């Protein structure tokens, strides 16, 4: 009953209109776009098994014409398949054309794009930093919630062509196999500190080898050595996440082990970062496109 190309159309509608225009679609539409996402992410791995070629993006965090821009640039699905790593909302001054375009693709292309938990998908977190004072002011909290129930099921990870770890944070003490992942259930809340919440919350440390101190006040930082026991064990190549800002959209940490994403040029108005997409052909091949603010 969902009209899902009308629903695109519209919120494509603004490509070429005044940056921070708005789309307001309909309390049931974007409901639906919820219920609908949900059931899809339910009956796919929470541990996503991608092949390339393939299009990985950082934190859009609501700058929804960056979002576009993105696309016209990498190219508007289904002309390629994307896989996002989380921190869709939050910050960003319209959360709620980003959310729905993107649950919009994924319904669209279940099996050509997808989206990965960032911890801003989560309720504690979208509920101070933007998203819910967005959904109170433009529509209600009871839609707040239902968003939460969404976020609450997305995937957490995804390994591109065995050789690639993908998640928003990065890893975890606690983290000794796949397997541990793939057995976490959803939907799921992360009301515990482990496992799931440092793969939403860790960063990689240039000081330290092994474990530190995260200075964000939850779980922990990660040295090279680390990095390097874990992509051994399960013979993988590379980790790319995002969860941080960087000057370039893209950069490199723990000797090359690991590569960092973020999107959203010009972070909060006051970086004056560039946004990135890293492109990954059949070759296995990376490449990095790019976004000046
Ligand atoms: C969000 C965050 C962290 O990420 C952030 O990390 C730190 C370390 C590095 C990071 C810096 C980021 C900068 C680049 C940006 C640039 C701009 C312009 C603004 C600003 O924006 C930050 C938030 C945000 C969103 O914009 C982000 O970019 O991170 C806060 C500091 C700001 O100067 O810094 O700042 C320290 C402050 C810390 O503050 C909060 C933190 O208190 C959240 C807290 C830990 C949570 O605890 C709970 C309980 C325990 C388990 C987890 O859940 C409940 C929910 C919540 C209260
Ligand atoms: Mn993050
Ligand atoms: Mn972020």
């Amino acid at each position: 009953k969902l009209n899902i190309d009308s629903i695109i159309q519209r919120l494509l509608e603004v490509r070429g209109s005044k940056p921070g225009k708005n789309v307001q679609l309909q309390e049931n539409e974007i409901r639906g776009l919820c219920l609908k996402s949900r059931e899809i992410f339910l009956s796919q791995p929470i541990l996503l098994e991608l092949e390339a070629p393939l299009k990985i993006c950082g934190d859009i965090h609501g700058q929804y014409y960056d979002l576009l821009r993105l696309f016209e640039y990498g190219g508007f699905p289904p002309e390629s398949n994307y896989l996002f790593l989380g921190d869709y909302v939050d910050r960003g001054k319209q959360s709620l054309e980003t959310i729905c375009l993107l649950l919009a693709y994924k319904i669209k292309y279940p099996e050509n794009f997808f989206l990965l938990r960032g911890n801003h998908e989560c309720a504690s977190i979208n509920r101070i930093y933007g998203f819910y004072d967005e959904c109170k002011r433009r529509y209600n909290i009871k839609l707040w919630k239902t968003f939460t129930d969404c976020f609450n099921c997305l995937p957490i990870a995804a390994i591109v062509d065995e050789k690639i770890f993908c998640c928003h944070g990065g890893l975890s003490p606690d983290l000794q196999s796949m397997e541990q992942i793939r057995r976490i259930m959803r939907p799921t809340d992360v009301p515990d500190q482990g496992l799931l919440c440092d793969l939403l919350w860790s960063d990689p440390d240039k000081d330290v080898l092994g474990w530190g101190e995260n200075d964000r006040g939850v779980s922990f930082t990660f040295g090279a050595e680390v990095v390097a026991k874990f992509l051994h064990k399960h013979d993988l190549d590379l980790i790319c996440r995002a969860h941080q800002v960087v000057e370039d959209g893209y950069e490199f940490f723990a000797k090359r082990q690991l590569v960092t994403l973020f999107s959203a040029p010009n972070y909060l108005d006051v970086y004056n970062n560039a946004g990135a997409m890293m492109s990954v052909d059949e070759t296995l091949m990376c490449s990095f496109q790019i976004l000046k603010p």
